[PDB]
């Protein structure tokens, strides 16, 4: 049971990649949201482990404002290519990501398990809803963001349309 002790010896490293690569407005918020959800329970914040790593992997997307299954990925071109261009213009993301997941699709289901390691790397040296919740997602669309930004902030923010809100705004630019 490390989520206990453990999930506090790994989390504050999580947070000095992520808060630094987040808003400080949405990290106050996700912990406020996500703490009026599941309440004090421990649920909560082992959510916020998940959800901040999913978010990490936006982050790069959107465009760094600021400045192991993956571990073979170093045998990928993809890295070594989408590395060379996402670290100079994290704006070629969107459209790499994207034949990343349509070629190495085990990859890509790790490189979101792995944001930090998969940030070190590429910053250092070498669905699920319904026609109710949709209209909530599509809602921070019309905001000037790509269909698919939303369909993942909107879970990233735990479905929170008010979370989002801000974490679209606060995604950098
Ligand atoms: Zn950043």
């Amino acid at each position: 049971e490390p989520y206990n002790e453990w999930t506090l010896e790994l989390l504050e490293e999580l947070k000095s990649e992520a808060v630094r690569h987040f808003p400080r407005i949405w990290l106050h918020n996700l912990g406020q949201h996500i703490y009026e959800t599941y309440g004090d329970t421990w649920a909560g914040v082992e959510a916020i482990i998940r959800i901040l790593q999913q978010l990490l992997f936006i982050h790069f997307r959107i465009g760094c404002r600021h400045s192991n299954p993956l571990e073979f990925l170093r045998d990928q071109p993809q890295f070594q290519n989408m590395r060379q261009v996402i670290q100079q213009n994290p704006a070629l993301l969107p459209a790499l990501l994207q034949q990343l997941g349509q070629e190495n699709p085990q990859l890509l289901q790790q490189i979101s398990r792995h944001q930090e390691q998969f940030i070190q790397m590429l910053n250092e040296p070498p669905i699920q809803v319904t026609p109710q919740e949709k209209e909530a997602i599509e809602r921070l669309k019309a905001l000037g963001f790509p269909e698919s930004l939303v369909i993942q902030a909107y879970f990233a923010c735990e479905k929170n349309e008010n979370l989002a809100a801000n974490f679209l705004l606060s995604q950098n630019f």
